[PDB]
């Protein structure tokens, strides 16, 4: 296509995740497909959120579910729990990695977000992200966006 | 349950008949759209010819229709169908729909369908580079059909 795609083999935009992305399975990082990256890009970002969690428990009503940069821009596939060959940042509960969807009242969306950079960042731990918006600042030239729902059953 | 966009005058990689050509009539062929997310509020289509001698076009593409704002739950566009949607502008210069016409070997036509999380400005005279510019931000699917012509 004439732009950049994030999709998975494992959900289509708006479907539900398959159970064992979530807590209530194994709860390994899903299935993702990155296509149509500008060959201008030099390095990918993927920033996984839940904008329904409950606001009682973030005042925000944003849960950062995963967080990686410095992926290669002809990564193409990330496998089901796959080793991330890339930086991986913090999530909301303060850890690095992936964490799984586990919505306690409801079902929510968790939007996948995808960012092409026309550099590559500078190679740091811990990286929250605001921190990671700050750096990617002035370097998106393409962003594409995947989401699919979770509720418990 | 990926979007899907097709065609009942031919199947991905498959012969565009020649009623869709300079060859005929030269009408837009038939297109159905399938499994469009809920979420969407709009379908943009692009058509594009990578196979453009590039002694004609430097970039070695051609755009041959440009559609956008078209209803999400549209379903099919019939051939030659009348559109109640915005037409964009075409390599050629003119709104609308502009017939595969291949001089010097086989090319290959491909269609791509993106559903959009908003409708964009109603604006006229609308080229493929605007209109992608645009859509950055907003695309939650897109679908690929490709047919193929030869004179
Ligand atoms: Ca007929
Ligand atoms: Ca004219
Ligand atoms: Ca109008
Ligand atoms: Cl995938
Ligand atoms: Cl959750
Ligand atoms: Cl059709
Ligand atoms: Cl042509």
């Amino acid at each position: 296509s004439n732009a950049m795609q994030l999709t998975s083999q494992a959900f289509s935009y708006g479907r539900p995740i398959p159970k064992k992305y979530s807590c209530q399975g194994v709860g390994i990082s899903p299935p993702l497909s990155f296509s149509d990256v500008p060959r201008e890009a030099k390095s990918l970002v993927l920033i996984v959120e839940d904008p329904d969690v409950p606001p009682s428990v973030r005042e925000d009503g944003l849960w950062i579910h995963w967080i990686v940069y410095n992926l290669s821009p002809v990564v193409s596939n990330l496998a089901e729990g796959a080793q991330i060959f890339a930086v991986q940042g913090l999530n909301t509960a303060g850890e690095i990695g992936y964490c799984p969807p586990c919505p306690p009242d409801a079902k929510h969306r968790y939007y996948f977000y995808a960012y092409a950079l026309d550099v590559v960042l500078s190679d740091e731990e811990g990286v929250t992200k605001e921190q990671l918006l700050e750096a990617m600042d002035g370097h998106i030239i393409a962003t594409a966006e995947l989401m699919g729902t979770y509720e418990k059953d």
